[PDB]
């Protein structure tokens, strides 16, 4: 059972060899197993993965359709056993008012997760609704604290950050990896130029605290291996990419559909 | 909500147009959704689908790892809402000692299922163990009785049959579609042609209008299914679960993962 | 015989004609509901945010991934329905729930003994790009409108929150009996509220002239404020309170009583 | 998090200042939070609290309507996170034949409860029915044993006692506080004074420094508690539950509802 | 599937033939199955049966160790499928404050129960505690109302009665069978039972001449005791047994079998 | 609370004194309590116990009517608190794809079980169905691994074996007791002669790994004490008997039926 330090050494080794760190979301055990088979560097499981693999939108994991934290424990039964040599992280809902994080994080460690991520995250929420949440005890600060406690438990931490300010707070928390989240994936949101600017801004910020933080990109217009490649070319300090919808949903969806059509096409002589 | 008779017309019209009826298993909402996008004729959900998509073996669905009938109800929540114009059937564990068929089949229909299939089925089990089950109250006969009650409740019924005897028993229960299960993936392709034909001849002694699908054994792919259509004139299609959702999903996620892992800075 | 939807509407219209305001209440516990009925409230609505406010958490906890809202409302029915003897109790339904079959769940709620439904939790409370993304990916207010339309076909009393003239039209066309004009988290100025409520009233009226209109939210915090809205918004017939009805009164009373017991002293 | 001894010292310091110890029952997180907002000295949660805040009777917590010990674990997530500087105790059903008492108490400590009380308690049950319970393994002695075990785990213990004999057993068990229980909030005030004084005298035969609170029967309000303080020299406070949260919340929600129903718009 | 009317006919026919009606409590599927094998006339299932078959005391079913009404529903799947031609009744907790009686009785009928009995019953509770329960909405009168509503749904009803007053109340409710409950088995003297049962028969006859009357409880522990009562109480038509029917036989048989296996020795 | 070593020493002391070890299945708390009342040597609880006590067939515990591993945890509450001085073992479904053995076995130990047994077991399954299960991640060898791990946690292990090969595997895993399982209890199954041969072969196979391993008989036509005694007579290294259907189901069934008849037989006097 590798330590956090060993995992961070594993990654920084690949980074020095010019190899990207790719993390993936798994919503089913088959997803997890297939991602391991493609030599994925780390796998994360959250409620959104389930909902995604149910054919629903990713943002379904942020709303009142189920308890995120209880769903992730339930999903562990499906996923952990079929993954044999790849670290699996738990998406933790850090603002859960009915969870004691310290206890829950220990529980996740004993279940077998290598680490955690803050997901669902209020960082995806904007507007006056976001402001009210921050004002009434459902703030990103609480996610930051959750990451800090996880770090103190020697769990790997790969938190989503949406700004330099977030990048700092999570650096100071002891985050091993920062996933710069650009927004929901797939001309609605951020330009590719905006992503470049923000990601570089977060890199410079992160580094004010610590020069050896690993920084990966996720979301908005970064939708496919070529988009991920453009970020690696554009942002020097960025060394990889986290994908969930890109990794498991769209591929499966295409393949199942193509296969169905193929059977449907056969005719008798 | 289309009636059973409407669904049977739809299928019999496609058969007369020379089109195969293809049925599919969905272990996830995404599976069902993508099978509908591929214009599948019907979708069936059951525990084994869920376990396949968890990356376990199909037969995990037959063992003491969960209650099949409770799982299919839970899966209804994930699948039924994302399927818009395709009938969805419930795999029902007919030997369940703690179920009341009547009340349960009535529940599945209220929930929105278009029909039922006998799965998990003791018909996959063989040997002394199968004989012990048959003798101690867990018989395929009970799965036949379940399909009969389903029929009396005007549910579409697409049961698995394993022999001419099964095919007859199920034909009499009022089965709309007989899926000839060639069993454990083994039978040679030729053995399958001969047994499927025997079941068709058996079915046809009860009534001439029953729809017959193939599944299982070496029938792994579209050209295998085609081969059975060519060899068994009374056979009108194919049902696939593992072939439809598992191997395609598996291979696509792996390849996608590798494409992400293979990117390099310029 | 429990009253029919028509009979409740008749009951409310009769009070409106007498110049009595219609007061709707949120109940998060059975004691809340019972106490509201004791104060002659006209209707009671129960949902997760009620439970959570009575657990001392923020209202908006009911909108996030801390539980399944639609399961919780069903769980709450045994706490409330039995202690409410002659007042309609409605269920907040989460209309965008992807794992709900709408028609069967509404039918369930009717069989359980609910008189009606409201759309809560609601995406109407959500703004910005996040709302736009939700709207674009299957979690639209339009789904809540459809939920209400189906509830209406089942002859459930419907009392949806609306946040705009657009919402008011959509819900009015769905067959809403009562529109609750929600001004945001209990923000908008009082003048802003007068304007928007009047706009919602106008919007509802382009569809049907007999819809019952209640205010809620934003700065409308107390009887005086509700009355101001009544004076200012002639087509408004009342008020829906949740936080103002159960949380604040309970909080202040329990604090006071604790202090009262602590202040006791032996004679000496 | 303060230790058992740190809490007892705190109480004795108050007592030396001539200030009574007020204990409160809480059935919801809002109740707990409001009790802490009034600087209550300790909070105790259990099923009867939940049930009273659901509008039902206190004695509902004693019968086959739920599993007490599971309920109190469930209530922990509602109450513990919103209480910041007040000890919270768990009512434990000490005769529960499916609980392993030592494991359960351990779990409660780990969860973050400061201590325990024997509730539900068979001490409220009398007559032949009680005799049968005592003879068939549902005895008050098992509740005494549970408090003994709780005390060995350094949990604060605040048991109900119904007689001087109960007072000695719990004193001998290591109880920190004895709550003299006079019945459902029956006995006259004078009867209560004699019984409490009998319990104080019996407890004192074991330890001089045990804290004694009154609860129940005709002790309904602060004036009543005061009377007991005046009448019972060795008594140093009061535990309230029904009087602390149900009656206050009830009356407050009713009045607020009436205030809203009383509003009248200006003439048209 | 037999109607209530048909079962009562079936029973009266046996009575006219001089056969006693024997009812049994079943706490497991095997119990029910074995009781049918022995030509039991009816089977009633409830929490205490489960709990006795778990090795606990009968009175565990009355206290806060679980929800009785939820348990009877969970037991249905264990029992109903293995009973092929005997009526199975549900013990309903009639004072359950979280139960909606009309919908719950309807649920039970759908599931396939032939009838109901009031169990757990507050009739086993005495003293001031029972007076308190009676005064705060957990009264035998509610159990009477539950049986009345069950009779309206054409469920067979076999209530426990503890007095001539109970016998009249339940007779007027439409009870098909009154079970005269003498208290906890293995209390009342045998003579006290004869008198009370004769009083209940007399009281029931004031309402109707064709009610079926069974004995249960107290010293009525075995076939001989049951026969004594038949001989001593003319209007008594049989016996209901729960602890005597399943628990004691199973206990003794299992212990004997264990010793029989242990007794074996290798032979040279 | 006794250590595994103390339990083994206790059993071995009986054996040395010429007395058989008797193990029993309990599906209810009353059963467990009644078996302890007869000074049974050990008790094992699992879904098939519960299901037999619900009037269903033993093999119902193998099929998709429930999660065996969840059920045995649920049963603990019913049984552990009423057994005061007898080891109680948990049946563990070793091929459960959604269980992590290590953490589950720690839980069971912590919950208060003295040990474990492989039940439900694929050993009861034959034919091509069995072969398929073995080939697709549901093999008896996973049951062996579970026992190996339980042993490493110092849990008492009392697995079922169905062959000499099974006996060797379990012996190497550190099994304290092997239960030679002859098939479903009670013309259909193995003859007594077949049972004698198979048990004697397992005994010798096991003893080549560990001379002092404890061996009990179960199943097939070994239905009553005389049958169990016959096996003692015929299988010299067999030290006792594990009964489940025979220990609780049959005795209770018959006693409840006889009691019911006894009440139905009463009549008023002439
Ligand atoms: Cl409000
Ligand atoms: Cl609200
Ligand atoms: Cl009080
Ligand atoms: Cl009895
Ligand atoms: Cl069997
Ligand atoms: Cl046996």
């Amino acid at each position: 059972r590798p330590t956090r330090s060993e995992l961070v050494d594993r990654f920084q080794k690949k980074i020095r060899a010019g190899e990207p760190i790719i993390g993936g979301g798994a919503g089913t055990g088959l997803s997890a197993k297939s991602e391991e088979a493609g030599d994925i560097d780390l796998i994360v499981i959250y409620n959104s993965g389930r909902y995604r693999m149910a054919g629903r939108g990713s943002l379904a994991g942020l709303l009142a359709y189920g308890n995120a934290n209880q769903i992730v424990v339930d999903m562990a039964r499906e996923v952990l056993p079929v993954v044999r040599h790849t670290p699996v992280l738990a998406g933790v809902n850090g603002t859960d008012p009915f969870m004691v994080m310290s206890t829950f994080l220990r529980e996740l460690k004993e279940i077998g997760f290598a680490g955690v991520q803050n997901f669902p995250t209020v960082g995806l929420i904007d507007g006056l609704f976001r402001q009210n949440l921050e004002e009434t005890g459902m703030s990103y600060a609480q996610e930051v604290e959750m990451i800090a406690e996880a770090h103190k438990l020697d769990l790997l931490t790969t938190p989503y950050v949406f700004s330099p300010e977030d990048a700092v707070a999570m650096a100071k928390a002891g985050a091993d990896i920062l996933v710069c989240h650009m927004g929901l994936t797939t001309r609605s949101g951020k330009s590719m130029d905006d992503c470049v600017s923000l990601i570089n801004e977060c890199i410079e910020a992160a580094r004010t605290i610590r020069d050896d933080i690993i920084i990966l990109s996720h979301g908005g217009p970064i939708a496919n291996p070529e988009d991920a490649r453009f970020i690696l070319d554009s942002c020097q300090g960025c060394h990889g990419f986290y994908g969930a919808s890109s990794m498991e949903r769209l591929p499966a969806e295409e393949a199942i559909r193509s296969q169905t059509l193929a059977f449907k096409a056969i005719r008798r002589q």
